[PDB]
């Protein structure tokens, strides 16, 4: 038994969210080769990142640790932000100097956090498709899906642990671009996906103000700030469609895997760095905000030793982005250095009392590419979210039981003024045991980028990148 060890399979897929995958019971249809791995298995309803943006995820993620941390709280390349030390442990060098095989394919974007992992650069295999815009994101998943499969299909060595780190859905990135500003759609031959509940913004002058002009600091959002509702039910049906790609991929690793003895071996998990918008709020891709779409990602576990669960786990609060390494090094019997402050989720996983649990989970703000520097901190807490923002002392507050969209900000209501002031101790809890340097810490955001009347479709000029 003890000596037995499994493998283990990391499938990573940037931008994908909880609404998309059908194992969370929202949207039919673009998942299946997730969703039969989460029948088999665990997922969580409350698993939230670090960060909404890659390069801090990641960073993050494959150290256990948080942004303001690793110090990696932007996507800005060296000399901005540094490479993680080589002394901090991570995910891969905990499972190297155990015996493990460690092997990485894919997109990196980790500011050397992956430090222990052989990572294999993926090449580009560009293809056409009829009806909506593909590009290197694209091509560079054929790749991936290519490597990955020669692997499993031939493992040279067990026990091993493997990430796939897939770029689809992000695709939707170069969508946005296609589309940029006012116009007709590519006529498409799917059902059009409806628009979210929570798709409009019922009262902008009840917003912080960074998530008030998010159409300023993100290029993105600027494409999309005068887009129409057909515009934006066609991203959601690209987002549908970048979804399906990638999980055609998944399918393909997947049956790599189960080609060799190796795989009833293995456990899966499948997760993302953080989520999409998916025109929730308005909002297109990833910046600045905290609202679910973003920041409460796919975490999904199943395989030997894995007690399969057929409802979601919902009476926990997980953060992937810390959890993860102390789970998988509990499920391969690995000691966790003492520092690291993720719990193991390894005893919900085979079905035993979770006797250790956050009471409450977190994310952070910072900027993308220092045009605009606007920290904020999200806490979730069993509830109700919270956020702050340093510029203008904006904050949010939720209730996430009676109002999942996040449709109605309750944080100016004085009935709430105890739940407010009880989750902004939360964050004052988080400062005080991570060590958040938060209080201390500027904001720069030119008033040029704050200039037009609240609110996406009331946006004029450029934006922040051109300025
Ligand atoms: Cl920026
Ligand atoms: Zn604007």
């Amino acid at each position: 038994r003890q000596q037995e060890k499994p493998n283990f399979l990391i499938i990573q897929c940037d931008h994908l969210t909880q609404r998309v995958v059908g194992a969370y019971g929202q949207t039919q249809g673009c998942t299946l080769p997730i969703d039969e791995v989460a029948s088999r298995g665990v997922i969580f309803s409350n698993a939230y990142v670090g960060c909404p943006l890659s390069q801090p995820s990641r960073a993050a993620l494959w150290s256990g640790m948080m942004p303001h941390q690793t110090n990696v709280r932007s996507n800005s390349s060296e000399p901005v932000n540094t490479r993680l030390p080589e002394n901090v442990p991570t995910l891969g060098s905990l499972f190297s100097e155990s015996g493990y095989e460690a092997v990485h394919f894919g997109k990196t974007h980790d500011m050397g956090s992956l430090r222990g992992f052989k990572h294999k650069e993926p090449v580009a295999k560009p293809f056409t498709d009829p009806e909506f815009p593909v590009n290197n994101d694209s091509f560079l998943d054929v790749g991936t899906c290519e490597d990955a499969v020669a692997y499993l299909s031939n493992p040279p060595k067990e026990p091993f642990i493997c990430i796939a780190d897939f770029q689809n859905p992000h695709n939707i990135c170069g969508f946005i671009g296609e589309n940029a500003g006012v116009h007709t759609d590519r006529p498409i031959s799917g059902p059009l996906p409806e628009l979210p509940d929570n798709f409009d913004v019922e009262d902008w002058s009840n917003i912080p103000t960074p998530v008030q002009y998010i159409c300023c600091s993100h290029r993105r959002m600027t494409q999309a700030a005068h887009w129409n509702e057909e515009n934006y039910r066609h991203y959601i049906a690209a987002f549908q469609h970048y979804t399906k790609m990638v999980s055609k991929q998944v399918d393909s690793v997947l049956k790599a895997l189960y080609s060799t003895p190796a795989g009833r071996n293995t456990i899966v998990v499948i997760m993302a760095d953080h989520g999409d918008g998916m025109a929730s709020h308005r909002m297109v891709t990833k910046h600045i905000s905290f609202y679910d779409e973003m920041t409460n990602v796919p975490f999904i576990f199943a395989g030997p030793g894995i007690k399969q669960q057929k409802k979601p786990v919902d009476h926990l609060l997980t953060q992937p982005t810390l959890d993860l390494l102390p789970t998988l090094c509990d499920l391969a019997g690995i000691a966790v250095p003492a520092e690291k402050a993720g719990i193991s989720l390894a005893p919900t996983l085979r079905g035993e009392k979770q006797k250790k649990s956050h009471p409450y989970v977190v994310s952070e703000w910072h900027s993308e590419y220092e045009y605009v520097t606007t920290p904020g901190r999200m806490v979730r807490g069993p509830r109700y979210k919270y956020t702050h923002y340093l510029e203008g002392n904006g904050e949010e507050l939720y209730d996430m039981k009676k109002d999942p969209g996040e449709r109605k900000n309750l944080a100016k209501d004085p009935k709430y003024s105890k739940i407010l002031a009880e989750h902004r101790a939360l964050l004052d809890d988080y400062i005080t045991r991570s060590k958040d340097d938060y209080r201390s810490l500027k904001v720069d955001a030119d008033p040029r980028c704050r200039n037009h009347t609240p609110g996406y479709p009331s946006h004029e000029g450029p934006g922040a990148r051109e300025i």
